[PDB]
């Protein structure tokens, strides 16, 4: 409908997957919101307007359309009011800074440990399916208190959830394109049932110290627990982004040292700087690339487009962390980047909710990989290949040593 974009009606869904940055780079500098006919939704590509949208009093939560036919009802990045006030209540306590302080290490470093026993002395490895999704999923999964779901049965469902979350691509009538491209949502979603339904009966009548069970407990009248209908969506909502996400940011740093020598010699050498290696790493490639998004609910002007009431905007976070008003240089991955805010977490009041869990997560993998493979090294003769355009993260990631 907007005439100067009209190349936007020929971007395709694949191309959005395997490299938004090009389309991306473009929407940055002719259109910061822009209506993406394959997308069906607003976009927005700019770190200003995302972080507008994603703090405006006249925007609230929606999730995207494939990502509510996948998650459904309340999903806690969908809902807002009261509904989103309980559900923040019911998630906070173990995410609190103080809190994971108290156990975070003896978690995730013993994980950590484990999986690289399995390959440290090998000469070679696949990083992403031997330890970035393992420590992730793993970690995760025995916080929740999911100790007896294996690590490859974990990542095989946020596989699959990623995809239906990010069936996206619609047709000229808005109607999604690909129906079918939700079965496999389904067919996870059924599977988890039938694993986390024995698990919500027990922790029912026997409450223990898994989060799981203290979102069934928390804060509830004696002897009353949260039906377990209503706080399935935002599990689903773990056993995709929260599982999926500190793995692929681990991952994403490390491709990017692999890219900067030097600068993956410095971390080794000082893991104090594995923090700040994170911090450019979420955003250089952001974990949550395009997944969220907001609604507005009265009519407002965002990038001299005059939207409606009920106008949803996509968050393109990882187009944001591009956006070069504010970075030198963006695509290229530098450690000593001037530290200056990012929106890989988001913002708002729905802004990211385990940043501090997830930080230290990826941090210690970080620290025992470098400790048990000091010198570490890219198998270039193997390429690293991006996918996603809601969630973004390296395919593999192979590397030698020795
Ligand atoms: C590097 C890893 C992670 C990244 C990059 C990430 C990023 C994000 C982003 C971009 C959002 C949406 C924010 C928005 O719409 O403005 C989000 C939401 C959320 N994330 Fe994180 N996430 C990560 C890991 C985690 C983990 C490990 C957990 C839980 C242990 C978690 C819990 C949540 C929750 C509960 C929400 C929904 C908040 C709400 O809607 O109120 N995230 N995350
Ligand atoms: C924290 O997990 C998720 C976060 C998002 C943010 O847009 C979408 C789906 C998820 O499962």
């Amino acid at each position: 409908e907007r005439p100067d974009l009209a190349w936007l009606d020929e971007v395709t869904m694949t191309q959005l997957e395997r490299n938004p940055y090009e389309v991306y780079e473009r929407l940055r500098a002719e259109a910061p919101l822009a209506f993406v006919p394959v997308l069906g939704s607003y976009v927005a590509s700019t770190a200003e307007v995302c972080r507008e949208v994603a703090t405006s009093p006249d925007f609230e939560a929606v999730i995207t359309p494939a990502g509510g036919r996948t998650f459904g009802h309340p999903a806690i990045i969908g809902v807002n009011g009261d509904i989103h006030a309980d559900l923040r209540s019911m998630v906070e306590p173990a995410l609190q800074p103080a809190e994971v302080d108290r156990w975070i290490d003896d978690l995730v470093r013993p994980i950590a440990r484990r999986y690289l026993e399995r390959f440290e002395n090998d000469g070679h490895a696949e990083l992403v399916a031997q330890y970035c999704e393992p420590v992730s999923v793993r970690s995760l999964g025995d916080l929740l208190g999911l100790q007896e779901v294996d690590s490859d049965k974990l990542r095989e469902w946020f596989a699959k959830l990623n995809r239906s979350f990010t069936n996206a691509a619609v047709d000229e009538n808005g109607e999604f394109a690909n129906p079918e491209g939700f079965a496999e949502g389904d067919q996870a979603k059924a599977e988890i049932r039938a694993v986390v339904d024995p698990l919500i009966d027990k922790w029912i009548e026997h409450p223990d110290d898994s989060a799981i069970s203290h979102w069934l407990h928390d804060g509830m009248p004696p002897g009353q627990t949260r039906d377990r209908e209503y706080i399935y969506p935002t599990i689903y909502v773990y056993l995709l982004g929260a599982m999926q996400e500190p793995g692929h940011g681990m991952a994403s740093t490390l491709v990017g040292l692999f890219s900067r020598p030097e600068q993956l010699e410095e971390v080794v050498d000082d893991p104090t700087l594995i923090p700040r290696a994170i911090a450019e790493g979420l955003r250089w490639t952001s974990p949550i690339w395009s997944a969220s998004a907001r609604i507005s609910t009265k009519p407002v002007t965002i990038a001299g487009v005059d939207l409606p009431a009920g106008t949803p905007v996509m968050l393109s976070y990882g187009s944001a962390n591009h956006d070069t008003g504010k970075y030198e240089a963006p695509s290229q991955y530098d450690l000593h980047r001037p530290p200056l805010p990012h929106l890989a977490f988001g913002a708002g009041n729905h802004a990211c909710a385990g940043i501090y869990f997830a930080n230290h997560v990826m941090r210690i993998a970080l620290e025992e990989l470098f400790e048990a493979i000091p010198n570490l090294e890219r198998d270039t003769r193997e390429g690293v290949e991006f996918w996603g355009w809601g969630f973004r993260g390296p395919t593999s990631l192979h590397v030698t040593w020795e």
